[PDB]
Order: C-alpha cells, then sequence, then structure tokens
C-alpha cells in the first residue's frame, strides 16, 4: 500500500495525511449514523491494524461508541482464537507464526508481521479480518445514532 | 491503484467496489461544494490516471461543472507541455491527463526511480478546476 523507498522499490506506506484528514470529516459529520460505514470501509481500504487503530483512535467524543467497539474487538478476538486452532507454533523454524486474535487487532504484532501476513501467498488477510471486526462493532453502535 | 503481483512486479488494480461506492455517495451529497476536496483527495489515493478518468465519468448530473473542469484540465496539460520542454518517454500533458498514455505507461512513470507522479500531477490538476467549480455551488 504504496510509497517508493531510497532503493527504488516500492513499499507499504502507513495511513496518509490525506486519508486521515478525510476520515476525521466523515467523524465530524457522521459518527457513528449509518452513513459512516460506507466512508469507513473505503477510507480504510489496504489498510494494516496499525492504520486500524490509528482510525479507531482518531475519534473525538463517542465515548460510549468506542467502547462498545473495544467490548466487540476483544470478542471477536476470543472467537478467532477458539475457531481458529493452531499448534503451538510453526513446524518450521523460520516460518511466519499463524496470527492469534491479539495480533489481527495489532496489540502483540508489529508493522512487519501485519505486512508479512497481508503479502503472503496467499494472502493471510489481517486488516480485512480486524475491519470486519470494527465494522460488527460499528453495526451495533449505529442504533444508538 | 497499483498493487505487486505474486511475481514482484507492479500492475493495475482496479478501483475497489467500496472505493467506487463512497466516491459516489460524496458526489450525490457534496458536489461541488469545496468538502467534496479533502473526501476526492483521499479517495483518490494511489489512483493512476485512468483510475482519476473513472472517478471523474462517475459524476452524473453537474455537467456544465464537469465541462468547465475539462477545460481547466485541457489547459493546465497544454501548460505542462510548455514548461516541461522534451526532445521511457517522458509523459506529456495529455499522458498525464489519460488520453495519450496507456495504463502500463501510466503505471511505469509512477513507479520509476525516482517516480514521474503522474497520478499526482494530474490530481493536482483536478483540484484546481474543483476549486473553480465549487464557485458555482
Ligand atoms: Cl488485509
Ligand atoms: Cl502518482
Amino acid at each position: 500500500p504504496i510509497v517508493q523507498n531510497l532503493q527504488g522499490q516500492m513499499v507499504h506506506q502507513a495511513i496518509s495525511p490525506r486519508t486521515l484528514n478525510a476520515w476525521v470529516k466523515v467523524v465530524e459529520e457522521k459518527a457513528f449514523s449509518p452513513e459512516v460505514i460506507p466512508m469507513f470501509s473505503a477510507l480504510s481500504e489496504g489498510a494494516t491494524p496499525q492504520d486500524l487503530n490509528t482510525m479507531l483512535n482518531t475519534v473525538g467524543g463517542h465515548q460510549a461508541a468506542m467502547q462498545m467497539l473495544k467490548e466487540t474487538i476483544n470478542e471477536e478476538a476470543a472467537e478467532w482464537d477458539r475457531l481458529h486452532p493452531v499448534h503451538a507454533g510453526p513446524i518450521e523454524p523460520g516460518q511466519m507464526r499463524e496470527p492469534r486474535g491479539s495480533d489481527i487487532a495489532g496489540t502483540t504484532s508489529t508493522l512487519q508481521e501485519q505486512i508479512g501476513w497481508m503479502t503472503h501467498n496467499p494472502p493471510i488477510p489481517v486488516g480485512e479480518i480486524y475491519k470486519r471486526w470494527i465494522i460488527l462493532g460499528l453495526n451495533k453502535i449505529v442504533r444508538m445514532y
């Protein structure tokens, strides 16, 4: 999700000023009416868990909603762990570990690990998965608005 | 936009359903108040000139604004040429606006070392036009 580095290579760049500016304008105008969801969805396209947490933490006010969001995420992270049984660790030493709920929510994973899952073949789309949990939470919250 | 395929090459990714759905919604609610501009800036993030043209051609109604936008783009393109004289090939104004350039040439400029950021350049002209149009609304 892309910027050119010094080596001439196209690599991931974190959620941009332009993207965040639009997100804050959407929050100011729409949080958390139903119209907020399509806008969140398009603005978070390509986002890592780290970018998603920036988005969640740039919401001013709405303390009740953001607390429901946090409850939703914690429950989905717990159910993800339950429904995706893993071995203790990778069988082959250097191989990429499978992400847990807390990796998807970005509390126990680094940006490099996130990008690693996202660009795996086949992808392990931890951004899309976290977004789904966030949209689950939004769909509960829109009832307040 | 542009994405890296399993071979490590940069290729086109079409504008996603979710992006194009949000841009339509922005147009329906905001075209062409000043509020449309930051939404356009974000939703066009990483757009090739081809994607930019897809976004512009999605705008239903506002045909007078779109005609003025077109005129602005044409003028910036002719100026670009004059300010960037030439003898892979460097883009001309019309290549930056997507009318004479292929999708592959656009990606090739955008990912060149250093980049010739034809998407960002075309966005700048579009925004110049949107800033004129805002005065009609
Ligand atoms: Cl993802
Ligand atoms: Cl560009």
